[PDB]
């Protein structure tokens, strides 16, 4: 008759700013883990212990990462609560699917997609009291994916899904978020001032107006679901705050490191144009060759140049060359970054360190080696 808080086992504790590791297991395998006066839950849900103690639990649940809490209460009411996490690893052979990067946030009435293995055998989707009856896997030149449609019904909110094959199986597939908000998630941080500017997200195609340091825009150059460009008003060169507003008359909101918010911080830069031609390089010329390489931006130039600006090397290819591949380097030809070999045209973008600059004053200015090749443009912000 007294207060607890470490009953056996003992348990780690977090690290940083994000929940204790815990248990990790298989798709088919066990969750396995104050006297006699002395309950279990999964993502915020009151579960029943596998066996007849309130101690000992046994579960089996479908593959993915959870969040598990062993908030346990006496007959007098003390409190001692322990959360965690349980990841549940699924089969090799087993219809796989993580999240690589936004494409479980969703929008109800609209198609979405899964990124893993075996989804070939995924017959049908399983979402929050929903069976998605056309699942397509669609074949890529890029990272295949199967492609589902969200049901209209379907309210806003967190859902875990399930991955049902031909027989009935039932297999774990992750967390997707649904949303109907007009949701930026990406290529808002940084912006140039007059150019286009492309911004992606999700109900983007509702989106009315943009206001960046208090310009708005309405006029946009392309628009739909996922995308959005626009023309970055003439600002001068710093950091602003981005807002919108829906058709309807809605915030349009922001994601930034998982962080929703109603407004962006967009870092506006110009970019001024150092030459503009089309300047052949092969290194196959003869030394003395106006085109044995490109060197046409003199060193005082290079000089002006702040640490952090972002150098841009606009390339386009030579058709009759047997070869394309470049490199930015100094006039000593050290080079700045690697050596690329390219079949197609293209920008090429480097952040020039102080160390960078400093390479270039010791060694003779900029240049563009390499070989099939033409410069055409050079610019800096």
């Amino acid at each position: 008759n007294d207060d607890p808080h470490i009953l056996a086992p003992v348990f780690p504790d977090r690290t940083n700013g994000q929940l204790a590791t815990f248990a990790n297991i298989s798709r088919d395998a066990n969750l396995s883990i104050p006297k006699d006066y002395t309950t279990w839950f999964i993502d915020g849900q009151e579960v029943e212990s596998g066996t007849d103690s309130d101690k000992e639990i046994n579960r089996s649940l479908k593959a993915g990462t959870y969040n598990l809490k062993i908030e346990v209460e006496t007959v007098k009411g003390k409190k001692t609560s322990r959360e965690g996490l349980v990841v549940v690893n699924p089969l090799a052979d087993d219809p796989q699917s993580k999240e690589v990067a936004f494409e479980r946030i969703v929008s109800p009435g609209k198609t979405a997609r899964l990124y893993g293995s075996n989804l070939q055998n995924v017959t049908a989707i399983l979402l929050g009291g929903n069976t998605i009856t056309d699942p397509t896997y669609v074949e890529s030149a890029d990272e295949n994916y199967l492609e589902y449609t969200i049901p209209t019904g379907v309210s806003e909110g967190d859902y875990r899904i399930v991955l049902q094959d031909a027989d009935g199986n039932q297999y774990g597939a992750d967390m997707v978020k649904v949303t109907n908000a007009s949701l930026v998630i990406s290529g808002a941080n940084r912006a140039t001032a007059n150019v286009d500017w492309t911004i992606s997200g999700i109900n983007l195609e509702n989106i009315a107006s943009l206001t960046i340091g208090g310009q708005t825009v309405s006029q946009f150059s392309n628009q739909s679901s996922t995308e959005i460009t626009l023309t970055c008003p003439d600002l001068s060169d710093g950091s602003y705050t981005m807002t919108g507003k829906t058709r309807s008359g809605e915030a349009v909101q922001f994601l930034n490191d998982n962080i929703t918010t109603t407004e962006q911080t967009v870092t506006v830069s110009t970019e001024i144009t150092l030459w503009s031609g089309h300047h052949y390089v092969s290194w196959d010329k003869p030394d003395g060759d106006p085109n044995k390489t490109f060197g046409l931006i003199p060193m005082d130039v290079f000089a002006g140049i702040t640490a952090g600006s972002t150098l841009k090397v606009v390339y386009s290819i030579e058709p009759t060359a047997e070869y394309h591949k470049m490199q930015l380097a100094t006039g000593y030809w050290t080079g700045l970054a690697s050596e690329m070999e390219f079949t197609e045209n293209g920008e090429y973008t480097l952040i020039l360190t102080q160390d960078m600059l400093n390479k270039i004053q010791a060694e003779a200015g900029f240049l563009c080696v390499g070989h099939g090749y033409y410069v055409d443009l050079v610019t800096v912000k």
